[PDB]
């Protein structure tokens, strides 16, 4: 191993682990994106978007980064911004995890907490409006714009997507990924299908997410699911869509830690639930590749709380 | 990169990063032990002790692991126990981090919380007694015994110690490590001095820790510092001892994240404070190697709480 000159050099090249115990009749490979130094998969677009902007003169040391975020992208941006010497303001709402908020603040990022919900309860439109307000009033700014920025999916194309095809050189029969912005499934599937053109691309979403037009219900988990259809998404590149509810997702997390000792976050539970559904239809022995976006540490009062689990069971 | 057959294969081979910004006049290399898959340096002894016991027939699938622990070793043991199919009971007290406790429980470990303090307030003697009670009543048990188990320092000798000398082949002028059980500084210094016999070995402890006979005061940080002199410790192998108080440690954490974007735990702050003291005495340009045991995520209500920081400032 060589010395890194900064923490940036340890982004990527994350482990790939076969889930022998959880999936004894298929060859299931899990890309451990949560082992990125910032703690989640969002290290990939944070590093890639900011470095691209700097290289091409859109971002200088004077440029103020702006984004509306839940925890994970906020934390990743804050880490990269801090390393690069850039100001960052995260637009957030009162639904953000209290611990994720403290982490963002620890990295020295500014936080703009919106307080007014719309007449109907959501803070989405309020956050959208606050981002535009900041772009109007903070001179020299760069909007990360994760739902529309092509650099998002490109980061995953060059990131785990490239590492997946280097490692899993055997045919990939199914690639299974959770969706939020869809940057991950778009970028990784594009890279995968260059090498494995017959790979089936399987999106996993939360029940109540509007990405693929499910009927909206209250959703507890971050990361997976969205309240908008992302501009990034090209539906024709998706071959199968599986929705999983929050109880299902949480059971998936608890099963993964029980069977493999892997302590992962909500959306990882979602893809465990979805792969268990998928394997009732596909061929025994299939090669399945998936990604595990973040750690269980960010879900102690969600998935890994027994009282929360019982409440989600009741929602079914 | 190759596929791992389990999470165990991703223990170790952690990044080494030069701290160019924080230490512009010395060559300071930080071993990122917090990037172990379980989240801290304690992955090393947990894996090594348990695998050694299994190899040598002291531990079978029926053997119940016992240890009195604060968070980090408890979490690491729980992860390894879960992967190996072993029962684990952690003896803990009410001072344990609420979040670390939830993490231990998430990994399916049993928890024995002691409630009676001694007449003088500490739970140390109560925990010591509870461990012996469990060893008496739980047939087929294995006491991890971290303060006395030679496998503790051996794990660090074979672990980061070996990786440090492989990577830092240039002369190591100073090796700086925090002490708790002293397994890390004993094992790593032993390996380092095989290659670099003139390396000076610098222990960093918390003010109020009795490891090197400081006057006891109330201590806020886990990991670094102890309320016993560890059997593992051989003082003759220590060349310099620096004590740092909790305010100093916390300023070190905040400076490290501000200068390098590295979000590390309390004892990392301790060794930043200690290295800043050390460099007032040593030669410019010296090569210093250190270890960063855990992440800032476990210190949001400690080091990274502004109100907590002000309270520690008042303790000086
Ligand atoms: C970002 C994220 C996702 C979804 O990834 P996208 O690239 O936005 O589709 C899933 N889970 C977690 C935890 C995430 O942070
Ligand atoms: C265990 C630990 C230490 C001290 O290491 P020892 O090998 O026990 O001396 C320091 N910091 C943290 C966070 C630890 O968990
Ligand atoms: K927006
Ligand atoms: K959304
Ligand atoms: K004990
Ligand atoms: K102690
Ligand atoms: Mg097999
Ligand atoms: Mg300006
Ligand atoms: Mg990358
Ligand atoms: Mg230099
Ligand atoms: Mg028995
Ligand atoms: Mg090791």
């Amino acid at each position: 191993q060589a010395c890194h000159d900064s923490l940036l050099d340890s982004v990527g090249q994350t482990p790939m682990v076969q889930l022998h115990q959880l999936f004894p009749k298929h060859e299931v490979f899990a890309k451990l994106e949560y082992m990125n130094p910032g703690g989640s998969m969002k290290d990939r677009p944070a590093k890639y978007i900011i470095e691209h902007g700097i290289k091409h003169g859109l971002i200088t040391e004077n440029t103020h980064l702006i984004e509306s975020t839940s925890g994970n992208l906020g934390i990743a941006l804050a880490m990269i911004a801090k390393i690069k010497g850039l100001k960052l303001t995260c637009v957030v709402d009162p639904k953000i995890s209290p611990t994720n908020l403290k982490i963002i603040k620890s990295y020295g990022a500014n936080v703009e907490m919106v307080e007014e919900p719309d007449a109907h309860g959501g803070y989405l439109m309020t956050r959208i409006a606050k981002v535009q307000e900041l772009l109007a009033t903070i001179d020299d700014a760069y909007w990360i714009n994760q739902f529309a920025n092509e650099l998002n999916w490109q980061s995953h194309y060059h990131g785990a997507g490239t590492e997946i095809v280097e490692t899993i050189k055997q045919p990939i029969d199914y690639f299974v990924a959770p969706v939020g912005t869809t940057g991950s499934i778009m970028g990784m599937s594009r890279k995968i299908k260059e090498v494995h053109p017959n790979a089936q691309i399987v999106a996993v979403d939360a029940k109540g997410s509007v990405i693929f037009g499910d009927k909206p219900i209250n959703r507890e988990l971050p990361g997976i699911g969205a309240s908008r259809v992302p501009e990034i998404l090209n539906r024709s590149e998706i071959n199968q869509v599986i929705h999983v509810d929050d109880y299902q997702s949480a059971l998936g997390c608890r099963k993964l830690i029980d069977y493999e000792g892997i302590f992962a976050g909500g959306s990882t539970g979602s893809i465990i639930a979805a792969i268990e559904q998928l394997i009732t239809s596909i061929e025994e022995g299939a090669t399945i590749v998936t990604i595990l976006p973040d750690r269980g540490d960010r879900y102690l009062d969600l998935v890994y709380s027994d009282t929360w689990l019982e409440k989600m069971k009741s929602r079914q």
